């Protein structure tokens, strides 16, 4: 096979060890890792190559993007200019810009048929109370955002909490907020890693005492999960509708069954890795094998 | 006819007044003039009503967005809605979306044969002489973006003076930029707009003694232009490339032929009215009346 | 007497004209209105002209600023060059600069024995429980603020209100933050305007229906003032410590007393001059005359 | 003596390392080390205890402030806060505060006689030509801020060159500007510590070959240094005009003579002990020793 692979990543971490090595070791393939915001090129006579510390890139049979949250304007075109070239990408362009917008991203999952949390959308709502009614809620998840970021989520137990926050956040220096309802479960949700058509990995990642989050590290826990048929083919399918090669669902076990509450483009391998000793790295170089003509 | 047409707006200025104006005018229809920042609605149990001020809005047959550039992200989000509703858009969400991403623009105006200055892409170039020497150019044009916005242009005469800029900018913390070389021209530049199939108004645009620039009032003065059947067809094309139903397409004459700069989804009619006397925002209603179901 | 006065501000408002008015009135002075962004100048060899507009400015004997809170450090900068020039400034720079600090100026308020309600001061607290605890109050008032802004205040009936509020701005991408309690009051708090040693006129400040805040217009409709003699020593003091020539004070009437509640370096005049018909603008050109050396 | 120690920083670096270290060794002194961010104290009753991690902390002889350029507002309130409470500073509050503003510093600098290079200010000046005649400079350096923090420097060789600089940052988005001429040196500065009222080390920062530059790391290399005993008495002068107790001065070495570039209240540690073998950490505790009452 013997494949040029381009990694798009601003540095060296583990995942971006992980791949070198995985590369290298697989089907022998040559990896060089590329800062997205050194490349420059001409985006004009179309195609035309990439430049790179002032010598032109020799191009690659596919790209891995990485792509930083807030560097996706830029990372992405310069993507786009890898794949107006004829590299394969594991994640192409207008899947990750259109990912990284939560926003368009639950609408779509919603369309498709994808259980979510019930959720509610806002800026400067002007009714606060007839925005807490809808969305039913009296303890709710507010999650504020500013473009397409993410700056904060918390819990608002009573009507009166929920009130305060959302009234807080109108003050638009905050920008657009997402409401939706807190769970059962308890701080535990379940991370599936999405390679292709198949679920690779999957951890429970499980909250501390003081209240809950569950982030990666906000206090999070990891450990192996039991993923059930069902489960699996939510995950999947979450993929499939964003049109995403890679990507991690995080699934949330409510009693009504489970419920997608976000999708990434560009999951973290590190925790899940090490937790259930998985080579996930290996199976995305396979996808790409696959896929890439060379 | 009777419709029920939206404006998404966050204010009441010309645009906004000549269109209630033309739509009540024109086949009687109704007209409510919305802010996209005051919508708030269930993005869950998809579609779902939208809220505005404690109340459900009443179903339009039409939405006409003008959003803001800085509002960009949560003004689709709410278009989006108004689309899953069965309102019909000029100027879809995803055709907006794009258009707003200068450098996806021009990479899809370059891909489909549409003639543009010949332009580099850059953030941290790491070698500017080499991104110079690229794009050829010993006096051009440098426009700093930071996201999706643009903060600046600015003429490098030397290249020196293109050194120096470049290397200001560098520092990330003016972030994405873009290199294209100076004209002939002389600061003036022909602003076409498109309603659908047609050039429906066009103006010439003319600089002021000092330096360039040419923009709207950066020193601007209008007047009414004569259109070549070339320049005609290029704006007609770029519109169709972006998929945009209204837009504003900036030509430049150069020697080598007539080379598009810039293509607006929420081109400004003030100026252009006022110089031609040519009736748009009727054109657009009369679109919609053509494109709606009703 | 005949004094050329500059005025820093960025446009013509009320204000702007009022005084342009007051000073070609009274003593008949000659004014200039200048933008503190468009001055430029040599802040070495100590002192040098200031340039404005390709010209030299030809020596003011005072300056009145009325420098924008987001163009402070400049507008300061500006200031301090006209000082170091001869010029006499109602309200010095020094002055200004602390001022804007709305944390320093509550603790030199505190430390110089002026009544204030409690207040907390808190960026990310670790415990918000204690921090809620601390301050005593169940129902209270958070404000935002950012580097030195302001982004919003909002009220918190009870504790998980207050709890859910913090834990929102908690993540720093809101930055610094203040605590303190409520009032009976009822959305009225009166503002009091000094001019050197008096204050000059007063107005009473009422919110509207929907929650509180009572801000210029969250809703906010202005009406004649009746100071206790209390209140206006008060206010009188405030603006000595501050050593502010002139400033916005506004004063909170709790059961316990009168409590200073802001004081600002540029108060507005509109709203306070329509409603009690006071001449203030005056009373400041007639301040400079007693103290500007001619 | 035995004191308790608070030193006010982010994170452990070697800085924060090397005086845990030489507090606990030198006279057996206490340390403790506090995120000023972690900080919550009521401002109002003043003093007031300071509250960290829910507990009250327990009252400290001295503080050594090394707050962040981006949380200079809130720390220097937690630095007053311990100010008030009894704690000696090496570095006050207004000083600190005073510093981090470049302009009021350079300012205040030359007003009191030390030679600087020629320095130009702006913010949107109106008339480059006119600015860059200003300061005589045909080559000259431009220094980009953005309210207190510098997000970068270029070198301007020709006319031309520093025209389009200015130019590009006169789009207020890059907001206040610096102009100032460059050197014979050779990307070469002098750095001197001082500590209370001698310098206790110096080292030499020599630029790479791309441009200049020099900082520490642009492609910085250290060096001891042989200072004269003119930029000795300078340097100790500088700081004791900023009223600073620890600061870093830098110096060019002009034909005309030594020119102080900048005054730093937070002076970096490692570079210059590493390169010289001094310990100045411990000259900063003895200087706490010889100056807080205990
Ligand atoms: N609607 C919800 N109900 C219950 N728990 C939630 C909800 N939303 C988020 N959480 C918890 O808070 C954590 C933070 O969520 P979020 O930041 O939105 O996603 P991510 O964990 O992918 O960053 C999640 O791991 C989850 O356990
Ligand atoms: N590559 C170029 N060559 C010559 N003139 C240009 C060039 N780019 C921009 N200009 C001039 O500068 C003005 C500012 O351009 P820009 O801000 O990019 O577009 P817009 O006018 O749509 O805002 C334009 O009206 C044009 O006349
Ligand atoms: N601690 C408080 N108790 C009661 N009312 C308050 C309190 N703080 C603020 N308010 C109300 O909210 C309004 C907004 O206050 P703020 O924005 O801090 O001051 P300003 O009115 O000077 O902008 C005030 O006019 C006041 O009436
Ligand atoms: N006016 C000048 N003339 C010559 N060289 C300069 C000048 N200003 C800055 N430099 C060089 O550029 C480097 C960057 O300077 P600056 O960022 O202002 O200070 P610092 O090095 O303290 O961060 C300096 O170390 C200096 O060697
Ligand atoms: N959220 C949209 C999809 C957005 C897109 O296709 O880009 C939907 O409901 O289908
Ligand atoms: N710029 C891309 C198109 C981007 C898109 O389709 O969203 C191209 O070359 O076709
Ligand atoms: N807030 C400080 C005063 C700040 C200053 O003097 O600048 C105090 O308690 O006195
Ligand atoms: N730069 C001012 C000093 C500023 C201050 O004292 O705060 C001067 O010329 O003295």
């Amino acid at each position: 096979s013997h494949m040029k692979i381009a990694i798009l990543s601003r540095d060296g971490t583990l995942y971006s060890c992980k791949r070198l090595r995985e590369a290298a070791i697989q089907r022998g393939h040559l990896v060089e890792i590329l800062d997205p915001l050194s490349c420059y090129m001409n985006i004009n006579p179309a195609a035309s190559s990439i430049h790179y510390k002032g010598r032109k890139l020799p191009h690659f049979d596919a790209v891995i993007p990485r792509i930083g949250t807030a560097i996706t304007f830029y990372g992405t075109a310069a993507l786009r200019q890898f794949e107006m070239l004829g590299s394969y990408p594991l994640n192409e362009s207008v899947a990750i810009a259109r990912a990284r917008d939560k926003l368009r991203s639950m609408q779509l999952l919603a369309r498709q048929g994808i259980d979510l949390p019930v959720t509610g959308i806002a800026h400067s709502p002007d009714d606060t109370s007839d925005l807490i009614d809808m969305v039913g809620g009296a303890p709710l998840v507010v999650k504020l955002v500013e473009g397409t970021q993410g700056i904060g989520v918390v819990l608002a137990e009573t009507r009166q909490a929920a009130e305060s926050v959302i009234d807080a956040f109108r003050g638009l220096n905050a920008h657009i907020l997402v409401q939706e309802y807190i769970k059962e479960a308890q701080g535990c949700d379940i991370r599936c890693l999405v390679v292709g058509d198949e679920v690779v990995a999957a951890i429970e990642r499980r909250a501390k005492e003081g209240d809950f989050r569950s982030n990666l590290h906000r206090g999070g826990a990891a450990s192996v999960a039991s993923i059930t048929p069902q489960e699996r083919e939510i995950a999947i399918k979450a993929a499939r509708t964003m049109a995403l090669d890679v990507a991690g669902v995080d699934i949330l076990r409510a009693n009504r069954g489970p419920l997608v509450m976000e999708v990434n483009a560009s999951p973290g391998l590190e925790g899940i890795e090490k937790t259930t000793g998985i080579d996930i790295a290996g199976k995305m170089i396979r996808w790409i094998e696959r896929h890439a003509t060379t």
